[PDB]
Parts: C-alpha cells; sequence; structure tokens
C-alpha cells in the first residue's frame, strides 16, 4: 500500500513523479498509479514524466483500464536496475 | 477509417455508434485515440462500448505515452478493440 499511489487534483504532475521515484529509491520495485476522471489525464503524464527522466529504467508492467459511473486507469511500473 | 480520433465536439454516444458500425462493416479491430484531455473520453467509448456489447467486444491493446501533435507536446492513449 504505500507503493500504491492514487494522483488527485491536490498536488502537481511533478510532486508525483517525486513521490514515485522516493519509493523506487526506498526499494519497492513496483509502485501502483491509480487515476480516475479528469486525473486519468494527470496519471499518464506522471508516467510520461517518470519515462522521461528514467528511461530504460522503467518499465510499464501492467495496464488496466475500467469503470468504477466514472472512468480508472490503473498502471504497474517497475523500476530496472 | 476504423482509427478513431477522439475529438471535443462529437458526444461519446456518437463515437459508440462509430465504433459498432465499423463492426459491422467488416472492420473486426478499431482503434480509438484520445489525447490531453480526451483521453478520459475515449476511456468513455470503451466503457459503453463494454456496457452494449459485454462479451462481444475484447480489449486487445492499450498504449499510453507522449508524442508531439501538430508541434504541441500531448499525452495520449491508444485503445485497440476487437469484434
Amino acid at each position: 500500500k504505500p507503493n500504491e499511489i492514487v494522483i488527485t487534483k491536490s498536488k502537481r504532475i511533478e510532486d508525483y513523479v517525486l513521490d514515485t521515484i522516493i519509493l523506487f529509491n526506498q526499494g519497492y520495485e513496483e509502485v501502483e498509479i491509480r487515476g480516475s476522471g479528469q486525473e486519468i489525464n494527470k496519471a499518464i503524464e506522471v508516467y510520461n514524466q517518470l519515462v522521461d527522466r528514467l528511461k530504460e529504467g522503467v518499465r510499464l508492467e501492467k495496464v488496466d483500464i475500467g469503470s468504477e459511473r466514472i472512468s480508472y486507469i490503473l498502471l504497474r511500473l517497475k523500476r530496472i536496475y
């Protein structure tokens, strides 16, 4: 659960990127990022900024989409050393 | 033609109608692309196709990323749906 992030309106994209890299740095090899509704685009932009930084060092392990009546996306990312 | 790009003008139900008609016309797989704001919209099109077609439609592939469109950087989602 500490490597499970929910994207909300509260923080900037860049804050969630830093949150994710800190979790990776702390030894969680995988982090889940969840976004729903208007924050699906935000979650994808968090992923894009992570890839921009880490390149091969991060891998998109799994993408789930669905409804929970609002849409959601769930991304599983893996740090690779 | 079976490569749909979601915009702000059309409603979700028109894209749903669009996809089902492509399915019946012989396009077994339809691609739905949404960028930036319309990522959430594209997923909603998918969810309604599921809500009406149930197991008659399968999510084959989901791509996410960023790219440059009309010289602005945008996030995108690409959904490939199979009938």
